[PDB]
């Protein structure tokens, strides 16, 4: 069932006016409304799903609260950083087409997932793309969970490219997000009946594996998954992964031996030792702990001055 008129006008609750145009979820592009025509060059999409669906709705909770153009400005300048990989919301209202009722939200239009770009690697990339994706993806983490969610999702699929600069990563979708603190209070060691979600197998965290909400280390953890599946091609657990049993069991028990995850996953002598001391880090987190961040990208920081590299924001893609 078509949801819009292509070309058609449409206002958001601020009553900022946009134009649909075709697709690129139900997803179109958008432009801001002009005379002219919708192109493949548009700067926007705009996501449009039924009023009851409630990944959308979580997902535009969490843009409105965390998202807001200014507000990733301020932690932008704040934080000295190049720039932040957290989507922009531009807008968002509601739609009505014969008789139904629709949720539509305006945000930033993406260049490739990473996904594509690594199967078109042979599904490698390099140690120097590893590290500077990383150090951005902890960039993005930090920022969310200040603001009082954890992603739950980091893979590959969901790090898309500005459209208009390749060195710049961003993560989206956030419709099965978590917000983990709301109001400052964590959320106990449990699960949330309100949850559904356990992530992707092969990268979720162990905290999700046993039933519990995902936190903070968890999306650490998956982190370290995705950093290993993109440096080797390969997770040791891949073959198993209709038995979340066998899954978690080996994650338990490679977490316990970090040092036999970096034998399976690397050639024999030769495992990147930031990725070790990065497993290691992530280890010693409580359930409910604050990360410490920066140690984290400092240990990722040592890893390019090991390869003679630098933090330079290329990405080497
Ligand atoms: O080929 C595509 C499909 N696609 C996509 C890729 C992966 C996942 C979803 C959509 C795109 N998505 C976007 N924007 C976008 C998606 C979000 F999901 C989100 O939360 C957000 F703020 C912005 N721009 C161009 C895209 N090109
Ligand atoms: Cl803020
Ligand atoms: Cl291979």
């Amino acid at each position: 069932a078509e949801q819009f008129a292509v070309g058609e006008i449409i206002t958001d609750m601020a009553a900022a006016a946009w134009k649909v145009g075709l697709p690129i979820g139900c997803i179109y592009l958008a432009d801001m409304n002009s005379s002219e025509s919708v192109g493949s060059d548009a700067p926007c999409v705009v996501k449009v799903e039924p009023s009851d669906n409630g990944p959308l709705f979580t997902e535009l909770k969490f843009y409105q609260r965390a998202a807001k153009p200014e507000q990733i400005q301020k932690w932008i300048r704040t934080r000295k950083l190049k720039y932040l990989g957290v989507p922009k919301y531009w807008g968002s209202g509601l739609h009505d087409k014969n008789g139904k009722s629709y949720r539509f939200m305006i945000m930033d239009r993406f260049g490739s997932d990473l996904q594509k770009i690594y199967e078109a690697n042979a599904k490698r990339f390099s140690r120097k793309t590893v590290l500077q994706l990383s150090l951005r993806i902890l960039d993005i983490l930090e920022y969310i969970h200040e603001h009082e969610y954890v992603h739950g999702d980091i893979k590959a699929s969901n790090l898309l490219l500005n459209y208009k600069n390749p060195d710049q990563v961003y993560l989206v979708d956030y419709g099965l997000a978590y917000r983990y603190c709301p109001e400052g209070v964590h959320k106990a060691y449990a699960a949330d009946p309100k949850r559904c979600h356990d992530g992707t197998i092969e990268f979720t965290s162990i905290d999700a594996h046993n039933g519990v909400a995902p936190s903070r280390r968890g999306d650490l953890e998956i982190l370290g998954y995705c950093m290993i599946q993109w440096l080797t091609g390969h997770l040791p657990w891949e073959d198993n992964l209709k038995d979340p049993k066998y899954v978690r069991d080996s994650k338990i028990r490679y977490r316990e031996n970090i040092a036999s995850l970096m034998d399976k996953c690397f050639p024999a002598a030769n495992a990147p030792g930031e990725i070790a001391k990065y497993m290691e880090t992530v280890k010693l987190l409580d359930y409910t702990e604050k990360p410490l961040y920066e140690n984290l990208r400092d240990i990722l920081l040592q890893g390019l001055k090991a390869i003679g590299s630098k933090d330079d924001g290329k990405l080497d893609l």
